[PDB]
């Protein structure tokens, strides 16, 4: 493989698996929990969704990532963060992420 197993890294980044529900360019709104939103939740306003899933909602900073076009909203991802701003709802600055899929978890 060209993707050497992520195991034995010096810089251990904190990986969190969550759902991408809302997506912009420099930022994305993720659910760090395992409950996926409903049809209407994807039709709600950002703030309304934020107030609703406030318990486990995290806004990630995509400013460090200049390829957010592979980031799919309505999907699931695995993000690596370290620098975070806990404001309630909390925000996490991610410099690297790993895209997941409903069909297959072990991303190619």
């Amino acid at each position: 493989m060209n993707k050497n197993e992520q195991n034995g890294d010096e810089t251990k980044m904190q990986s969190l698996v969550g759902y991408v529900v809302l997506k912009d360019n420099e930022r994305a709104i993720l659910i760090t929990d395992t409950k996926a939103p409903g049809k209407e939740d994807y039709n709600l306003s950002e703030g309304q969704l934020m107030n609703k899933f406030k318990n486990n909602i995290v806004i990630v900073g995509l400013s460090e990532i200049d390829n957010t076009d592979d980031l799919k909203r309505g999907e699931k991802i695995k993000v690596w963060f370290h620098t975070r701003k806990e404001s309630n709802p909390p925000s996490a600055t991610i410099q690297k992420y790993e895209l997941l899929l409903e069909h297959h978890h072990h991303h190619h």
